[PDB]
């Protein structure tokens, strides 16, 4: 019954809450391991998406089942699940539409540390177990199939977003854990190019782990000018928004090519527009669709990403660079988040 | 020849010019109907693309092939043809990914008054004359064909990119000679309640008849407000630029529901950033897709409007309030447009 | 309670069965109209989908809701509604990968006179009301909306399969009540030509109704011939199916040209194999795709398809040639759809 | 000029023709490398596509540039290009369509060995060179090379044609060269698990690395039970048909499960029609969509290919089991290709 929560914009620390019990349809799950997320430093101390009160943070975990509904089919106690962070309600006309992450709403299927206590205590509550939970295969470790319930779909969702063709040229603008996903999504779409932007350098290891083939660092310059020589003025086919202030999306829109496509996951914070260059998007005209979404959820968005991972097309245990345990380290990897070390990408807490 | 041309940023007037030569591939035509756009406009006195230097402008006119290159095959002297705004050159890179709008360039499908001399002239230089030409059948008016080369196809692009479901609700921005072809392309790609947005009567009147079933003027209030309040909060699944200035492009983020889609083919002349509203825009992560692109052109495209209108799918007559007579009527039509009167959608100059 | 029902292959007759009642998230309508399908003669006396035992027939209703269950939140006893031949359970997983008509296995959101009691009954059941009912507007009367539930959807989705492009022609092969809403369908997709082929004269006269601009008559020749002549050899952009026997797959294949589509919505009932002609597929390398599907159902597209009604997109009352009085006369009716006379389209019977 | 070409149906040799010349887009081209192909044994020992009299034979060639028209603008004599086996005329309705496999008519935008001598001979003609032809870059070797113009478009054409989601089970029905890089293909989509059905024990191997997760030998039983087993009755969520008779499209039908998937890239020599069975795709309506296409080419499509090899996201040497050298090996390596021995998948000939 304890729980690290935003108290306020720009307060967080550990409350106490009533453990939640579960509905017909809905399971309870304890926390086998944890991840911190930049979206709750965009929503804390940022204030993006309003005001909230005393509400439990986080939503990447996997953990182990220990009460279900009497409707629940597939899940039992003892059951251990990946949950995936956008977990809608599956009965809205958004899902008959074909858009459950806006189930009820805008951004409404993510539920947890945005409109319902994270996984952040020592149970959570999944709301419709048979729709939003997958099973964990034994062969999976705990650290990397924690990357799967937030950083891979998103990550993925960037590059699906981006409709690139076989032998494509990607460029990824971004390359923390959303980025290096994208970077592997888009070599999981058969990009042949692929252009990584960003300066840590344990995220530019990474980055060529996951197939870029070129990073381009803003010390040299410009990004844009600099992505232009790289190919010779025609651009990329596509460009990946993963992180950046809400002038990334001018810098998209110049990198990329007539017909091209802007694929942006990025969570802006601040700024109340977003530029789109008027002349680079060819005073309307140009092709270059902008899209902008959040990741999907629910079982079979996971059943997928852990075949994924099953089949070793992609290794998210890369992204995890620092490995905490107990409950109260859950606090320290969340302030991680807020002031980034050098040779960290991802944190992650491990429980039981 | 003689032909009415920009001479510089802000400046038009008659200049004197060569008649053209055409390649083996190409076509001489001379104009029988031609007609002024809010484009060239948008060129001359905003300087939206450039400066130009003595540019014959204009870019929608059917007319009589004079003569052909030694390898025209489809077209002879004194055939009667639809020519498209877009003419591309259609051996390049671009069309080989699908753009023939962009061929050789952002644009560069667009050719008549932005890189070549326009139609406002004796004779005008067609390229590809097989590729870029369509004949115009003897059962279609001159005054309705002209609607074919940019008005129809542009509304319908509109229409195209705005990826309608049957029964969708569709908002159409802007109830000018384009939004109004819009308004009858969402009608033909299934389109429910279709709201239009404008406020000169006749233009009210012409989108009712195209298939509007609610008009919103802006007398009322606010656009967004007012679609809101039609819509009951839900929105519209989809909305079509084609007018206002670059807040117009914030107001139909603002009106489009979650998943919907933003179709523009307005010409932005002026300003450097296109807002894009961050908390409407699901802080990046509201799949509201935003779409831009010129108008396509070639022969099949013109072939396709033409049997919309012959298989009477669209009756094009309805945009033309006046109908001018004679080469020297060409400056007035032009004019005309700089300050729309209020009973003008297009005018439509008649020569032989 | 009463029912008209499949006593086994091949025998059909009044039974006694209990009233439903309906779960929680469920609904019981008493229906205000019905009418017969020709898919309930294919399952009948065909024995299309396997032998069945005392299940009531009929899918195509509009009703008066009279019990809900303690979940349902938008409907209530008294509301009139439009209910949809398929009615899926939304919360598998095939839901998520966006096929609800096969929602728990292959056709399995269809479930009235198929794996559930039809709606040719005192009363009938409707699971999950909020997501698979729609309220049916008092503008719209009993015999047009009675064709939404099946008819419209069916012949609307061959039209969506078809992938038409603005201007195209396209052929409906059969023109029974689905092929006239194919054929009013294309036409909502911004067909040029609609040639639709067919011979009994109140389904041409409809099929010109609903737009067709051509009629080709089976019994007065070859098909593809016909067609092709029309075509001047060229073929069409799309053909879809909605009527005949297993080789009108191969007459669809040899009159679509290169990269145009087949579009199947017809329920074929007999016959191992559907031919499909290998040299006119190209030896299976001419990109004419062929596609087939159960119509979509759900509140959603019942909510779509009456707006198309309500703003007077669509007429569908042209396709009831029969109105019929009382509970007795849907054994008339249904026995009107084995029979076929000349002057049949589709028959509607009232109860209210 | 020496050749080897197709006498008529059945028998083959080498026969004596005049070295072409090119038109003024035109180049001609001497092979450094080519392949021989189990298309031209259907052509030549089925006669699949009719009876052709002193054809050269061979699509697959990676040669030097000798001579170009007075209009090519990209390459000169020296160049070492990789030519496409689908060399389309660019400018036709068909490309406007988007369809340039197609252009001038069914299969027409494929010519060598076709509609158009091959590139056995001492040299070649390849039209409208700026459009047709890809520089090879000097860091891949030749035998790599020579698999891009036919195997490795066919087998990402089938791939592509599959609409491939991330994590998806995808199977691969025969895995020849065009089926091997179809499981590479299929890889670069993004598959999760890949069955691939074959026998040859050099093809098993190719197939294990390109991607192949599971193996199923039509020896142990028939495929379609054997794919039931391994999904649990759910199937595959797309089918790629790589070989086999005119049955394996029922085997497809019967592997893929509702909304899935069948993406042939078979090229049937054989039998009337390709049966559909008709329980198994729904009796029409389990949204089992079949496609079937002739591989892209031009320039663009070898380009992005090139940049696949390059960046080492393909590596196609694997299908390269036998290398001879010398003109007069045509004949050697051909008669292979007829008589399959069981330790070959691809042989290539050096000519330079
Ligand atoms: N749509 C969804 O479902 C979803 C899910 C999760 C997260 N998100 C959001 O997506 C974003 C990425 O997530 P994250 O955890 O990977 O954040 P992150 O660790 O902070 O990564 C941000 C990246 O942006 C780079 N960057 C900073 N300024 C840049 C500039 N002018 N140009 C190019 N790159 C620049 C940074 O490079 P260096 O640090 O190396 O200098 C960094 O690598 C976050 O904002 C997150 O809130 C969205
Ligand atoms: N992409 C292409 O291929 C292509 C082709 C041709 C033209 N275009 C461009 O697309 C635009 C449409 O062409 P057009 O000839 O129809 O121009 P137009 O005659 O000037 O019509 C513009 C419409 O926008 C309305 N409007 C003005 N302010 C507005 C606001 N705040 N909000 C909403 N609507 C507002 C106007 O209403 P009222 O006038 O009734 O007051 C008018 O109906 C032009 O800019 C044109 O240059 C593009
Ligand atoms: N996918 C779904 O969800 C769905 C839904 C409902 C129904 N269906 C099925 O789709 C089909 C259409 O239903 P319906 O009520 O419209 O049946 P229908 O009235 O019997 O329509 C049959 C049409 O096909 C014509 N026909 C017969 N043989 C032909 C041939 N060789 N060539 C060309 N046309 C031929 C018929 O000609 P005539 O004009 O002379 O009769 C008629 O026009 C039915 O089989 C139905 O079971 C499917
Ligand atoms: N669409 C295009 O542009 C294009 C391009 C090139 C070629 N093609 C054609 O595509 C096909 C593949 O080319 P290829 O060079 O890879 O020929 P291939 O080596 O003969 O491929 C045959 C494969 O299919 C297997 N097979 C035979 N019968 C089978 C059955 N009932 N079920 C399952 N597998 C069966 C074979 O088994 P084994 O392992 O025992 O041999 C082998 O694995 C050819 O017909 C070719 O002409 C099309
Ligand atoms: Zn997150
Ligand atoms: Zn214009
Ligand atoms: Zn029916
Ligand atoms: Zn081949």
């Amino acid at each position: 019954m304890k729980g690290f929560a935003m108290l306020s914009i720009g307060k967080v620390g550990w409350i106490e809450k009533e453990k939640p019990a579960p509905g017909p349809f809905d399971a309870i799950v304890r926390p086998l391991a944890v991840a911190p997320c930049t979206s709750d430093i965009h929503t804390v101390f940022e204030g993006a998406i309003g005001e909230r009160h005393n509400m439990i943070l986080g939503h990447e975990a996997v953990g182990e089942v220990v009460e279900v509904g009497s409707e629940v089919k597939d899940f039992k106690p003892g059951d251990r699940v990946v949950v995936p962070a956008i977990t809608p309600d599956w009965r809205t006309s958004e899902v008959q539409r074909g858009y459950h992450q806006h189930s009820g709403g805008m951004l409404a299927g993510w539920k947890f540390s945005n409109v319902k206590d994270g996984v952040f205590g020592e149970f959570f509550h999944v709301n419709d177990a048979d729709m939003n939970l997958a099973h964990l295969p034994k062969e999976i470790p705990l650290e990397a199939a924690v990357m799967i319930p937030d950083m891979m779909t998103t990550g993925f969702h960037g590059a699906e977003l981006a409709d690139i063709e076989l032998g494509a040229t990607v460029a990824v603008l971004g390359i923390g854990p959303v980025g290096l996903m994208a970077v592997a999504g888009a070599k999981l779409r058969g990009a042949g190019r692929i252009i990584a932007v960003g300066s840590r350098p344990v995220c530019v290891d990474a980055a060529k782990y996951y197939g870029a083939t070129d990073i381009v660092n803003y010390k040299d310059g410009p990004i844009e000018s600099q992505i232009m020589n790289l190919t010779e003025g025609k651009g990329v086919d596509a460009a990946i928004i993963a992180g950046g202030n809400a002038d990334i999306m001018a810098t998209a829109v110049k990198i990329v090519k007539p017909g091209g496509t802007i694929a942006n996951v990025n969570y802006f914070g601040e700024g109340e527009v977003l530029p789109v260059p008027r002349l680079e998007w060819g005073c309307g005209m140009a092709h270059k669709t902008i899209k902008g979404g959040l990741a999907p959820g629910g079982r079979l968005r996971m059943e997928r990403l852990i075949d994924l991972v099953f089949y070793k097309r992609v290794d998210p245990s890369k992204l995890v660079t620092h490995v905490f345990r107990g409950f109260d380290n859950i606090e320290k990897a969340f302030m991680l988040m807020k002031d980034k070390p050098k040779d960290l990408i991802k944190p992650v807490v491990i429980l039981a």
